[PDB]
Formats: C-alpha cells, sequence, structure tokens
C-alpha cells in the first residue's frame, strides 16, 4: 500500500460526537465542521508525511512507522499525545496516548478512495478522500 497522492473530501461522518468527545467547545466545533480539507501525502519509505490543508489551519503529521512522537495537538483540542503510526495489514493504525482514552485512527485505500476512521472514547469519525490530480 502506498498513501503518496493529494486527496480531495468527500464525506465526513459524525464529526461533530467526536470534537464533543474532545471537549472542544461548541463555537469552534461549530467552525470545525463546515471545513473541508486536503489531504497531500508522501509516502517515502517509513518516513510519512501527512498534510491536511485548509484556510483555517494547516496539520502536519511528519513521522517515522514504528516510532513514537510527541504529537502537538495544541491547536485542535489542546492537548498533547504520545503518537506511535505502525503498520497493520495494508492499513496504517495510529494510537495517541494521552488523557483522552481509546484515541487514535485508522487509515486505509480503497480503489480510488482514502478511508480515515477516527476515534475516541467510543466515539468514531469516518471521512473519505477522492484521489484527485488538479495540484493547487
Ligand atoms: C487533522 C486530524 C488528522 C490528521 C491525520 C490523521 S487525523 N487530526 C489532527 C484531528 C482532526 N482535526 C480536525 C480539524 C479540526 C480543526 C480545529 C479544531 C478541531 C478539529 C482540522 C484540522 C486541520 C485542518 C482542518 C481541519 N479534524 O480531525
Amino acid at each position: 500500500v502506498d498513501f503518496t497522492g493529494y486527496w480531495k473530501m468527500l464525506v465526513n461522518e459524525n464529526f461533530e460526537e467526536y470534537l464533543r468527545a474532545l471537549d472542544v467547545n461548541v463555537a469552534l466545533r461549530k467552525i470545525a465542521n463546515l471545513l473541508k480539507p486536503d489531504k497531500e501525502i508522501v509516502q517515502d519509505g517509513d518516513h510519512m508525511i501527512i498534510r491536511t490543508l485548509s484556510t483555517f489551519r494547516n496539520y502536519i503529521m511528519d513521522f517515522q512507522v514504528g516510532k513514537e512522537f510527541e504529537e502537538d495537538l495544541t491547536g485542535i483540542d489542546d492537548r498533547k499525545c504520545m503518537t506511535t503510526v505502525s503498520w497493520d495489514g495494508d492499513k496504517l493504525q495510529c494510537v495517541q496516548k494521552g488523557e483522552k482514552e481509546g484515541r487514535g485512527w485508522t487509515q486505509w485505500i480503497e480503489g480510488d478512495e482514502l478511508h480515515l476512521e477516527m476515534r475516541v472514547e467510543g466515539v468514531v469519525c469516518k471521512q473519505v478522500f477522492k484521489k484527485v490530480q488538479h495540484h493547487h
């Protein structure tokens, strides 16, 4: 599996409850639900760069698969986590150790679709992106 590409958001399901489970305030929650970020991903061996891009915020993950790293989430839910992204078959599994229980996400590909499931304290958000070729 190779996630390299430019991806455009198609659906964003149960995002508001996921943010509510992170204790994001109502007003910020309302702003975040209106965002439809693109994803620019470069998979370079075990080195992974995931750029989540929007006018409101560019969130950059730059990590080595299998290596724990300190993830700065202050601009999101005002927290930090010790995060580990690992391979699980053809799926990418992320565990975010921190204050919130069961926090993490799973990423995988189906055809021309990038699938992203985010989780925290039983709440599941599901996002699907489409691979695109017009670069901005
Ligand atoms: C970005 C996301 C992931 C990146 C790679 C796997 S998940 N993560 C940080 C949690 C998350 N923030 C968001 C979303 C967001 C922004 C502000 C507050 C709460 C959520 C967002 C972040 C950045 C750009 C545009 C919208 N929606 O989800």
